[PDB]
């Protein structure tokens, strides 16, 4: 758990901004041009470049990959699966690849002044690790600040909610909102840890004259309109834990009061593609479906009919009995702790204050997306 020197002058800061709300002069728009993407071959990052398509005048993808030819492979296959070959096309005209070396993120020579600097930042996870493939993520990060400061440009670093979302059981207050940084929240995964610490990392560089902010954004899920397919969904916690749960008919207390949201992905990049034109004095945003809802009312209309609750003891039994698996694991470790009430008051007057407002989603809109779930693990 360890946290800089100066972790009181950095707390100090984003709250700093954070009451300083939207002022007059604020609310103007700055143009990207030259932007620089990290995040594409993953999710956010292909729906990002679709979504800053005419805000920007060329798109430098950064991948790490052993030559030209591979990068654009890399990267034309995924955007083949989200979208049709004819938007892929105009997509293509303005954009370019940059091959990076996958050992060092050193020496890294780039073509022009970039303006404007996303980090989505996708790490080999299918690399065996000692809880070091999560330092050098971080290290990922900072050579990514390292690189905003050299070219004078704006950085937006793509965060998770995730990062204050469990909190310890017996703690009296547990809110998390924009202006917080640490509050004692619990860091469970190495994943988790490390987007904490990158958060730390652009924190105190932005506090060294850098203009920067951090995007947290919620769980993502298929677009509002788009094709439902995701990549390597068949690894996604949230998607999976969902069709193990849609074969049943009870659920548990402990259980079903827990929230779900749908942080749409064309809408989560939308957003932020908003949020990176407007100058506003925050530093940490949250972009998040505020539409959250129980999984009771979301089982009552994907059956259409009323479930009915059962205790933890006897769902443990009920959860076994097929062979639950990772599942129930993940299951009963977002049970066994606090969990934090996220405010997103903040962003959300600015985010629908320049932009649009989420999408309310419809009954039919979840059986289709149940479906979906359903049919992809059979």
């Amino acid at each position: 758990v360890a946290l800089p020197d100066n972790l009181s002058e950095l707390q100090k800061i984003v709250m700093s901004r954070y009451n300083l709300g939207i002022l007059e002069d604020s609310l103007s728009h700055r143009p990207l041009g030259n932007t620089l993407l990290t995040g594409a071959t993953g999710f956010l990052g292909a729906y990002l470049i679709e979504a800053l398509q005419g805000y920007s005048h060329r798109i430098y993808c950064f991948i790490r990959a052993d030559n030209e030819e591979i990068a654009w492979y890399k990267l034309m296959t995924n955007l083949n699966d989200y979208f049709s070959e004819e938007t892929v096309e105009m997509m293509l005209s303005n954009i370019e690849v940059i091959v990076g070396d996958f050992e060092c993120m050193d020496d890294v020579v780039l073509p022009e002044n970039m303006d404007t600097i996303i980090h989505a930042g996708a790490r080999t996870d299918h690399f065996g690790d000692d809880d070091e493939f999560e330092k050098v993520n971080v290290q990922g990060t900072v050579d990514v600040i390292r690189l905003a400061q050299q070219h004078h440009a704006r950085l937006i670093y793509v965060s998770t909610i995730s990062v204050g979302t469990y909190f310890d059981i017996d703690t009296e207050d547990v809110t998390f909102s924009e202006a917080d940084v640490y509050k004692g929240q619990l860091l469970t995964s190495p994943y988790t840890r490390s987007k904490f610490y990158s958060e730390l990392k652009v924190l105190e560089a932005v506090n060294n004259g850098l203009d920067g902010r951090i995007v947290r954004v919620g769980n993502l899920t298929s677009p509002y309109n788009g094709r439902w397919h995701m990549r390597n969904i068949k690894t996604n916690r949230f998607s999976m834990v969902m069709n193990d749960l849609l074969q049943l008919d009870c659920i548990g207390v402990s259980m079903a009061e827990m929230p779900v949201d749908f942080s749409f992905v064309d809408t989560t990049a939308r957003q932020i593609v908003a949020l990176a034109q407007v100058n506003t004095p925050q530093i940490i945003y949250h972009v998040l479906s505020p539409n959250k809802m129980p999984v009771k009312s979301l089982l009552e209309c994907v059956k259409r009919k009323e479930i009915e609750l059962v205790s933890d003891e006897s769902f443990n039994e009920i959860l076994q009995k097929q062979d639950m698996y990772e599942t129930i694991g993940l299951t009963s470790v977002d049970r066994e702790q606090q969990l934090a009430m996220i405010d997103t008051t903040l962003t959300l007057k600015i985010m629908n204050h320049i932009s649009e407002k989420w999408p309310t989603i419809t009954n039919n809109w979840l059986y289709h997306w149940a479906q979906y779930i359903k049919t992809i693990f059979n």
